[PDB]
């Protein structure tokens, strides 16, 4: 009565041996049921063999509350209150890879507590246009910044045994017509802008799940695209994970079988007909009819089983926790380093230790940012509002509030029975008798702002915020603007206000992270992950007239042309000599930093083992202590093809004390100087003079040298 | 430095002391009561996982809504429906009971459930109790010997058992307002032995208090049985959870030893161990020591279950789990009558007629807490047609009882019987499959039976089929004994119970002959209702108090419950306790006693031996039952009591020797004057036979 342990249930055997044995014991019906969903966020697994279910959870910034089995409606559970972490556009603004791993590790522990197999995150779609409503959960517009910040995120989550989901593996750069948009982008712009983030997340980040987007590429949906899923991801990058479809992205059985769709979810309105999925009975009837064999099926099952063995089949996974002191400290520490100090004229910030009589104006000062937005919705255990955070730090009796404007509306009765002009009248009337005016405005998570399935109508702030800020700055020159947005906003009032900060959507500890910066308890160290355009025409996608695309005559497909090519974001404004309000990598601090000349004659092409060392002295020459993101840019003098004026190829964040001096050394390999030749279809470095630019921003270059390769 | 409560290399109690020192008073209050219908919140901050209770001593209940009894609509909770616990006890096989629990625990680990609300071992003192089907008969020794392996099987997977209804919940009428008045002798000899064995030997991690009252105290917070008996005398270290709705007092729930509260009527902040408890602690009326004891036990339950990692992952609807339910059913079916060896049917048996609603009616869905979404349930008609395909099996409805299953039949009760007897004339055999169901008034949890007779007029249907054909066979699906006025008219009678998923397949294995019936009756099948001691003395429902709403039931039959009553009164039931035929025969040799022996102990038992031989042509299993009788006792004692049994399989012609080690627990009684278990010196008659009345060998012995 003592049989030997079955190979797929034997922990002492290698993982690939157990997957092979489990595959041989599954029936064809069990193999097909494994590759598609049984509920809204779950797959059945193999209940007969003991292979557990895979439970997908939403939120790259937190754990979505439990929903009903089939509907999007909340299940009504009282144990799914999570810790809302700052948005990925804020995490990327930290430029701190060490925090990105602590961000992911804290999120993975919360996913383990909720018994969730895969976290639907992170998203690393390049911010092609400032109107994309989903850019708030991405990592900016630079392919190098997003790449070096997605790898620690994936390492953190997967360290707890929970898989990460590379969201929208595609060209999903705008939400308008996202289900019928066919992107026509050049191969050069594909390999240098939109792919580097996803490649470093696969080959280096070792992500176990890669999600395809709703859009199309080369007349094929990305949830079953032969060019990017098979030829690029699984073959070229040697990807051994699962390609999960976005909830609704699958549309063809024949393509889902042969183009590499391993796991199907949310297939269509309603999605409760799980037998009618494109990888369910239509796949089963086609195998029974002899149209397909079991090769593509066994490959999809071998990958989904590999995802199951990396997660639910494990035993040494941490149980995790939720709403713990450590998880709140991580979200607090990320927000303190995510806030970007844009403007600080006459050193008005930080506020002095005797800051009495302060006026707070704006809806975002009292409006929650964790609930709403569709997939980004989160039931936070508690959300510290900017007004409440500034009250606990400066005293409740020393802080007063005026509504200012009304936008839209967790049980918060944000209604205000005052007209828009009357709200402005008594708000500027209190600004005349106020020492400081802290304006907390920006966007929100409603349709058309920082929300999925929709895009912005323009760059200007909605609800007429341009007039309210200009009136507050006219009645009080000490007006401080706190902008909550995942996209850049127009600022026709930057010369009238004293201080401007990009505070993003920080989540739970939002008010406490803003108060730490306003008071001076935390030195601002965030750098912008995109270009803050002064107008919408400064964006290359809108300057060349190619943002929504063109609908086909006898079809419902939209053909959009990425005519800006590799010149996206700061690569466009540097070539066109345009001057934005604040450029990529911009970030001020409460203490000036000093740069030295590069230590570093004529050397050959560097490699990964033998890199080109570049040293730079960094010194703190102020009175306060803070962090500084030392950015490194590389420029090619005479390239064969068109290249931007500079490209970010290295960066490092270092904490310094007042009077401290350190020597930062960078190892530059062939990736810092190479470019993708679309003819030969390969990367190649061309010999010549290269200029190494190092400074506090993409335009605040402090030291520049030259070297020939 | 890993925190001590998260370090697996430390003893469990040291991890509990460290976890307790890190919890706040609010976290301690939230831990000991529920947050949903079947879950407690645990300690979300410290990482202490939640505890998920699940219904089903025979399976895993489908998922319900967070704060509702309605089904949640999940499509992954289809489980294996194992036979009722009254069928498992009918096997008398301790090995099957452990495999029964091992398979159920694996399905509990699959659904990610911490505690299985089971097993229930409430003594069936009356044939009218609604939920006797999920209990283990009327004898305390049979229940105590079948509950321990069941608990070993479930808790081997890291899923705790819930010893259901630690009380005297022997009937469901007025179950919430019933105060049981029972003597100490009947309490110690009948109603408590099954629970003590499950606690001391089975090592159950959770004990559930019932809805009724004892000494004017609800058993979910009873100082006499939860504190004095359970936690003190028996040294119980587990959790005393409450039945869903059994807690009714805040003061008693704190002092009388209630560890986990669930289903309190109202929301969750208003539980008797919630805000009323948190306010009384802050006001200074209650201390935190009694609170820490509750947290100490709930954490001990969590550290034995969800806190571990080495537990098996489990599975659902596997070949092993179906094979276990198949084996339990084959050995649970009790062959009552088999006149002229009509069974088993020949290999070329054809022209078979099946009659009855229970032949096409599912027995796994319905019944409230016993409801299950079985992935498959082989109906008796499906099992008999799979064994005899083509046109070898015909079917007629016969009768209608109640009712995704379309059980509609637009025919009068006279027309249904007329069509059944017309087909019974032109049939070689008549396989009637009747009994009860899971509706209210039969084998249901919130009601009792109206009587002992078969409902829906099945007596007139069985008599009409037996008259039209002498080869009529009756299959009774019930958890309680049924009246049989047609006993002398039917060729073969089988007690097949509720077998669950592999129900129809187990019946076909017995009817066709692919398996030898080895089941024995776990209760006394009374011929009439007044043959039960609880009903003869007129003390089944109790007496309604004048002012209060509490009912007072007085156990007047005392220890004489079940076969202990019909033996003293010399009554003749239809089939006695431990009755069960077989397709083969068994012969018993002379009982071998040692050469005025002293009172045995656990280290020096009284060894008895009896030769057993299969004197037939077919292989089969026999349940050899040992009974002890005291000729001249001090207090009243029954004519014989079950004290040992062993189930042995014998090939045709094979003879073995069965040696039983009888210690002091086979000859002792409980005297209410001394409040102890004492052994009286004198002559004891050791009786061994195939039933409680089919004594094949006997021998007297004197103890000193």
């Amino acid at each position: 009565s003592h049989m030997q342990t079955l190979p797929y249930l034997d922990p002492t055997l290698p993982i690939e041996r157990r997957i092979d044995d489990a595959l041989a014991r599954m029936t064809t019906a069990e193999k097909i049921a494994l590759i598609h969903a049984q509920s809204k966020f779950s797959s059945p697994g193999v209940k007969r063999l003991g292979i557990p279910e895979l439970w997908m959870t939403d939120g790259p910034h937190g754990i979505r509350p439990e929903v009903l089995w089939d509907e999007w409606e909340q299940a009504g559970w009282t144990n799914d209150s999570c810790v809302a972490f700052p948005a990925l556009t804020a995490l990327a603004a930290t430029w701190n890879s060490a925090l990105s791993q602590a961000y992911g590790k804290a999120l993975g522990e919360e996913a383990r507590w909720r018994n969730k197999s895969v976290v639907l995150g992170p998203g690393v779609n390049i911010a092609r246009t400032p109107l994309n409503g989903r850019n708030f959960e991405y990592m900016g517009e630079d392919p190098y910044l997003a790449a070096r910040m997605v790898v620690p995120y994936i390492y953190g989550v997967q360290s707890n045994g929970v898989a990460t989901s590379l969201k929208h593996f595609a060209l999903n750069n705008h939400e308008l017509n996202r289900h019928t948009t066919n992107v026509r982008v050049s191969d050069r712009a594909l390999r240098e802008i939109y792919l580097p983030a996803f490649e470093a997340a696969v080959r280096e980040g070792k992500t176990w799940t890669v999600m395809g987007a709703y859009n199309l590429y080369r007349d094929q949906h990305l949830c079953h695209n032969q060019y990017l899923l098979n030829d690029v991801l699984k073959r070229e990058w040697n990807y051994d994970g699962v390609v999960v479809s976005d909830w609704g992205g699958t549309h063809n059985t024949d393509e889902a079988v042969r183009h590499g769709l391993d796991l199907e979810f949310g297939t269509w309105g309603a999605s409760n007909a799980y037998d009618s999925y494109y990888l369910a009975r239509p796949y089963a009837d086609a195998i029974a009819a002899g149209r397909y064999g079991t090769d593509e099926l066994d490959d999809k099952v071998r990958r989904v089983l590999r995802l199951t063995y990396r997660t639910e089949m494990r035993t040494d996974r941490p149980r995790g926790a939720m709403c713990s002191e450590e998880h709140y400290a991580v979200a607090r520490a990320v927000g303190n380093e995510a806030i970007v100090l844009l403007k600080n004229d006459k050193n008005i910030l930080p506020l002095p230790a005797d800051a009495r009589n302060l006026l707070v104006v704006g809806e975002n000062a009292i409006k929650m940012m964790t609930v709403g937005g569709g997939s980004s919705s989160l039931k936070a255990q508690r959300e510290v509002l900017p007004l409440d955070g500034l009250r606990a730090r400066f005293g409740a009796d020393r802080v007063r509030f005026e509504r200012g404007y009304v936008g839209d509306v967790t049980g918060q009765d944000l209604r205000d029975d005052r007209s828009p002009e009357r709200l402005m009248a008594d708000a500027v009337a209190a600004a005349r008798q106020a020492d400081y005016v802290l304006f907390v405005g920006g966007l929100n998570k409603s349709a058309g702002q920082d929300c999925e399935d929709s895009d912005r109508a323009g760059l200007a702030l909605p609800y007429g915020q341009d007039a309210l800020i200009a009136a507050l700055a006219k009645a009080n020159p000490r007006t401080i603007v706190l902008n909550i947005s995942g996209n850049p906003v127009a600022m026709p009032w930057k010369n009238d206000v004293a201080a401007i900060l990009q505070v993003w959507m920080l989540g739970s500890e939002a008010g406490h992270s803003m108060a730490d910066v306003i008071s001076g308890d935390a030195n601002p160290s965030g750098k912008l992950p995109f270009t803050s355009y002064a107008a919408l025409d400064q964006c290359g996608a809108h300057a060349l007239g190619a943002y929504p695309g063109q609908k086909r005559a006898d079809s419902e497909i939209w053909d959009v042309d990425y005519k800006e090519d590799i010149f996206v974001g700061y690569r466009w404004v540097d070539r066109q000599r345009l001057q934005p309000n604040f450029p990529f990598g911009h970030g001020l601090s409460y203490t000036t930093f000093a740069y030295g000349r590069l230590q570093l004659k004529s050397v050959a092409v560097p490699t990964a083992s033998a890199p080109l060392r570049v040293s730079v002295p960094i010194a703190n020459t102020g009175t306060r202590a803070g962090q500084e993101v030392v950015q490194v840019y590389v420029r090619e003098l005479r390239p064969k093809v068109d290249r931007p004026e500079r490209e970010l190829k290295a960066f490092r964040k270092v904490m310094l004390q007042p009077g401290e001096r350190q020597i930062l050394t960078f190892d530059l390999d062939e990736t810092a100087f190479r470019y993708y030749d679309d003819k030969q279809q390969q990367w190649v470095v061309n010999a010549g003079e290269f200029e190494i630019q190092i400074g506090s921003s993409s335009r605040d270059i402090r030291t520049k040298a030259k070297i020939r390769l």
